[PDB]
Order: structure tokens, then sequence, then C-alpha cells
């Protein structure tokens, strides 16, 4: 509708394989802008926050069903998956959710913004 | 030599024309582990840490030379840059420099590190 | 059927973000010869028309549904558009208005024509 | 369901358009290892063998619906061809015919075998 | 130094090959304004107008030396040719010859203008 | 001068990195014809052909110095190698040795051979 954001990761096989610019990219070039980015450490994961109207819905589309065998070539697990244990990354699931999701792993001052062109 | 480390950061106008993604992906694919990343905030900005063995002097030739006129296509700033001012980013500039410039950006637990494949 | 036209174009705002390469290439590497192009001045736009068996249908296909919201990822507005507002371009609805479009923008001589390979 | 093979093979008018790399890559971007390849000679033609868990129906949904018209942006045919004459390639069939396929190309020794990373 | 303007072409070999895309975004990606275009017919052309501070040397640098045999990957002969002959494309020679080039070929009013972002 | 061979593999490193469509591409795009190909079994190799006037000289240009320190962005060694022992490829070395090579690893029948458009 205006402003909403959203959450998506990296899980620890994607990075391993180098995946971490092309999925950034796919987000860019749709014209999403992006608002904080971290790493940690099994394995490490890379942590973000996607804003503009529908983020939501948009991001779900652009990653493809969450079983592989389902998912449709264009998208990230359709041209990078083969199985549900070894799917390479997660993106928020409702606009509820996307603040439990946030809120839990964003502090305050982490969170910037500014004004596009 | 082994196990060194260089800065890298992406100034306002590259941020502000979509190329966050290009730039990391030119980085994974060469086969350097990446080891730290956040964002910042005239406009925003991108900073990150490499990790490998001569890591220093090949991100100043994955970039180009500073003056974009100068530069190569193939590089950074040869396939994107026209001027001084606004050339897109900056790269760490010797083995000693690294760290002035890392330790002054980056506190202690940010840095991860584990073992690739 | 056989040797049929179509019209495509691109709106000011694909133009402005700069597209055309991107667009251009995707006929291309179907396999439709390219046969009249020229640029116009809101903002500017530009004009195309584009020959082989089915081109109509096929330029559709390509494009994806007109509202972004419900087109999918591997064509161009699945890719690149978020509203029907701001949705980069247009292309020719049906086997007949292909020529009313035709015929109103290009005049006689514009059109050239070739034989392949 | 483990470490089922298929069969897959380039027209003579993929071969003569220049697109052995591309098909090759779709498949070393999915996950799949690959296990023997020899050219043979109307026209030439290409030969290969890929081996993973489920190798079978992704193989034909990476390729797209055999008449192009029907086919979806995204995937080989829907990005390249045109008519069902001249369709750039073929993939085996059915967990079984995998097999009259492999067998009536293949020697013994031809199948090389190693373990990935 | 400002708002120079110089002239490209693609020679028949391109056109036929499929190149009239790859061309194109290589001035888009580096920033360069695009100011008119057309289509004309041996074998057909393609012409267009580019403008900004230093279009001349800069255009020469992309598209690598007369000579393939002498030029870079990274640039369009590196990339592309491997003859003399057949070497693809032309650009405008210096300052002065753009406009013996352009006035030549482009009538007053095809020439178009924009501000840009 | 015409129609000479030379000879190109990929190491074990390639290989396993993913990299057999992108080296067999950066050849098809530059013009020169494929002839013959095959795998073999420290770890698995390619093999493969290439004809046309000057493949020699022009092999040596796309893959780069063969110390990765020394080489250019661009090249196959510049965009993907760090260190001497892990570099990626072999490329045949003079128009002498191309048949020492040649001949050593292709029997008789292996190689093909037809006319192109």
């Amino acid at each position: 509708m205006s402003s909403e954001r959203t959450f998506i990761a990296v899980k620890p096989d994607g990075v391993q394989r180098g995946l971490v610019g092309e999925i950034i990219a796919r987000f860019e070039r749709k014209g999403y802008k992006l608002v904080a980015l971290k790493i940690l450490q099994s394995g490490p994961i890379v942590c973000m926050v996607w804003e503009g109207k529908n983020v939501v819905k948009s991001g779900r589309v652009l990653l493809g069903a969450t079983n592989p065998a389902d998912s449709q070539p264009g998208t990230i697990r359709g041209d990078f998956a083969v199985d549900v244990g070894r799917n390479v990354c997660h993106g928020s699931d409702s606009v509820e959710s996307a603040e439990r999701e946030i809120a839990f792993w964003f502090k305050a001052d982490e969170i910037a913004s500014w004004t596009s062109h």
C-alpha cells in the first residue's frame, strides 16, 4: 500500500556457494530500497530489510515455492536449489510477522533511511 | 602471503544507481572470503572486509585507476564511472592502512570467521 | 503464420532507468527480424517494428501481464516493474491493431527489409 | 531418489547458433554432476549425461514444453525457439528410457565418476 | 569538457549476428545520454548519437583497436571480432569529424533533447 | 592464416567449481568452430579442439598471463584465479605443439568437420 518493510536472510548453503551478489541484485532491479544489512556466526548467515509498496508478496514470488521440486525457472530456487533441506534462503512470511522477525534481529539505530531518485 | 584483510566501501552514487549486487559478486567469483558488512547514514554507504592471500593488490586491480578517464573496460570504474567526483567506490590503499581503516569502522565482535570448502 | 509484423514501444520510465539495450536483446535472441527504429519528444520514447511468424502472441508473452503485481519473473515486467502507472513499456495488442499502430507512426520509406541467415 | 542418470542432446540448429555454453551452464548452476560428453557427424550434435536425485523431471522443467508456442520465458525453449521443427534440443523422456538412450550412445568406459564438494 | 556529441554505427555483420542490444547497453551503463537512432538499407545498418563530457575518447576505448588482432578482451572487438574486414562497427574519430558525420546523416528535427536524473 | 587448430583443456579445479559452460561460451562468441570434446578420469578433466584463422594467439589472449597475479580482468584467469597452483586451465602453446598435444589425446575419427553460416 505505501512504505511496508520485509525481512530476507541467506542460509549457510547460499553463502558457501557464492550467491550473495546474485540475490541482492534481483531486489535492486525490481525497484526496492535497501535499508539494513549484516552478517553473523553449522555456518554463517546474512540478514537484510527491503522497503516499498508490496515488498511482502513480491519477495515471495521472486524466491519460488519452498519445495524446490515445485518451483519454476526464472526464480531463485528454480535456477539454484534441488532439495528442501538445502534450499538456499528464507523470506518474510506476512505483513505481520515481518515485525516479529525484524525487531527480533535488528536494533533501533541499524535501520537507516533516506529519499531516492 | 596467507590470510591478509582489506577494506572496500560503496559511495553514495553507487548505492543510488543500484550497484551493490554487482561489486559484491565480482569479489565472490575471484575466490575471496567475505567477513563483515553493514550500511550507515549527502547520502548512505556500505562497508565490508574481504579475506585471502593478496586481497590487497587484487582489489585495486578489480576497481581500476582512480581517474575514470584513465581506467580500462573489464574493471568497475572502466564499465560504470565518467568523472573523478562521481567515481562509485573506495578500496583499501595498503597492507598497513587496511588496519587504520578497518579498526576505525568495525567493532571487535562484528568481524566473524569460518572455514570454506 | 508466415511474415506478420507487430509494434513495441518504450515508455519514458524505461528509457530513464536505462533499459533500451535489455528489451531489444530479448527480441534478438528469440529469432525475430528488426525492421525499423526511432526516438521522439513528460519525457521521450522509442518505437520499433519486429517481424516473424507469430511475433504477435510471442511479444505479449515476453512482456508479462499488464498489472506488474500479476506478472511472473523471467518476463520484462516480472523482473523490473512494481505498479501499473510506472510499467516500463507497451506492445501491440492484435494482428489487426498492429496496423493502426504501425501506419499511424511510421512513414512508408522508414520500414526497410532484407533476407537473414 | 538418489543417484539417477539422464540423457540430454543438442540439435544441429543449437550448435549452429552458438548455444552449447548456455545449456551446459544452466545444468552446472542447479547442482547436477556432469559425467560424459562428446560430439558427432544434415549437421553435427552434442551428447551428455547428468547425475543427481531427480535429474529426470528437473531436466524437463529446465527445457520447456516441446511446442515453443506453449513454453514459458525463463526456460531454454522459452528464451530461444519459435517453431517445433527448429526447437534447439532433446532431453530424456523417463527414468526407464534414460537407459535405452544412454546405453545406445555411450560405451562402458566413457562414463567416468568421482565425488564432489 | 561538458555536452559534446559523437556518432556510432553498426556494420552489416553486427546486425546479422544479433548484437544491437549488446552495444547499446554498454553505452547506457557508463552514463551517456542517447539522443537519436534509426536504421537504413550488401546489408542494413544502425545509426546513433550519444551525449556527455568526453563521449569522444570514451567511445573509442569501449570499442577496441581497429585491428581485432590487436584489441583486448573486455572491449567490443576484443570479445566478438576476428579479422579487420569483418569488424562489427564504426565509432566517431574526433571532436571535429563528429559533425561531418552527424550532420551528413541526421536531419535537424531527429535529434531530440531532454534533462536526466 | 586460414584453418589452424589449437588445444584447450579444463583442470580439475575448474570442473569442480562449475566453470565448463563459461569457458566454452567465450570461444563461441568470438567466432571459432568447435570440433571435438570429451571428458576423462586427483580429479577429472575436459578436452577440446577449436578451429579458425589465428585460433592460436587469440586463445592465449582470452586466457590471461599464467601467473594469476599478473593477469588482467576481462580474461579467464583475471576474473576467477588467485594462485599459480590453482589456475583453472591450460591452452595450447604454439602452432607446432598444437599437434603433439592434439594427436597425443584425440584418435582419428573423434575429430569431426562441417561448414558454418
